[PDB]
């Protein structure tokens, strides 16, 4: 799903900040 | 700043989409 | 689930603005 | 600006969820 996705970069990017 | 950066990366993201 | 809620709260909130 | 609302808007529900 594009939901997921989504959801799997934003935390991603949350890790990295 | 890091949330001007969060917003880059969200848009980023989306384009992708 | 709490993934499909944060995403309709943000398409709300894009929408508003 | 409206990213700095956006932001802010994500946190709350953030911590509401």
């Amino acid at each position: 799903a594009t939901l997921e996705k989504l959801m799997k970069a934003f935390e991603s990017l949350k890790s990295f900040q």
